[PDB]
């Protein structure tokens, strides 16, 4: 079976609504007041969670050694709560994953869940015209609002769905040396 009960519990306590000009998207909190969001969500200086505008304190659009677009924002948001720590839930490498489960939490769906079944490392996809890397693939139908979505297996969250052509469906990869605590000029 689909681990159900871990999706849950992951969307319960670390996914918020995002809100930005582009739209509603899914979003899943990591640790402290850190985020991620599809790149392509084009977040700015505030953003909307929750319907509350909230000052992006920072952003940063991953990409890879080949200067290669990740589909991965990571943001660091003004906001009194934290997020529960799940960063030792996340994969340390790439991998494949068995019967996979994809959540949604927007306005529209505040709650659901997609069992994808299996999902492979698919690597390179060009993504509505952006070359990207790191990519995983399920063939599932997903759909259009259901970007931001978290997927999981049991004990692992292994992404966040970026796109889709109504027969295949892709997530950005999350790795756990994204979010490791580490003086680099970034901006
Ligand atoms: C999510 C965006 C969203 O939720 O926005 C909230 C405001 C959707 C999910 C897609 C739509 C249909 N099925 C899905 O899984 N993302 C998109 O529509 C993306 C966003 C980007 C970038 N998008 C835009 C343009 C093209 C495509 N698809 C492809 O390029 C493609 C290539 C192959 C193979 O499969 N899809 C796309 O996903
Ligand atoms: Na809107
Ligand atoms: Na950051
Ligand atoms: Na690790
Ligand atoms: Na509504
Ligand atoms: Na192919
Ligand atoms: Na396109
Ligand atoms: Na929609
Ligand atoms: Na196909
Ligand atoms: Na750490
Ligand atoms: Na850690």
């Amino acid at each position: 079976g689909p681990g159900f009960d871990f999706a849950q519990a992951i969307m319960k306590k670390n996914t918020v609504v995002a809100r930005t000009e582009k739209g509603e998207f899914t979003m899943l909190g990591v640790h402290d007041r850190v985020a991620v969001i599809p790149t392509h969500a084009s977040v700015g200086e505030t953003i909307y969670i929750n319907d509350v505008e909230t000052k992006v304190l920072d952003a940063c659009a991953l990409r890879d050694l080949t200067d290669t677009n990740l589909e991965i924002t990571i943001v660091k948001l003004d906001r009194n709560q934290k997020f529960r720590d799940i960063r030792h839930f996340l994969p340390r490498y790439e991998d494949d994953y068995n019967d996979a489960v994809l959540s949604v939490h927007t306005s529209k769906f505040p709650n659901m869940y997609i069992p994808v079944g299996q999902v492979t490392n698919y690597g390179f996809l060009n993504l509505g015209g952006t070359p990207t890397h790191r990519i995983l693939m399920y063939n599932f139908p997903t759909r259009a609002g259901q970007c931001g979505g978290v997927v999981t297996t049991t004990g692992k969250v292994i992404g966040i769905h970026v796109g889709g052509n109504g027969a295949q469906g892709f997530a950005a990869m999350l790795l756990h040396s994204y979010f490791t605590d580490t003086r680099h000029h970034h901006h």
